[PDB]
RNA sequence: GCCCUGAAAAAGGGC
């Protein structure tokens, strides 16, 4: 079992799913 | 329960 879940390792992703929009917006 | 897509602090979708 782990103790992340579905957000979790996707919780992170947004890391670097986010930056580019937060960052490509201004 | 696990993800994927969404930027999402929506909305969605697959199994």
């Amino acid at each position: 079992d782990r103790g992340l879940t579905s957000r979790d390792r996707r919780r992170i992703a947004r890391w670097e799913k986010r930056i580019a929009y937060a960052l490509k917006n201004g």
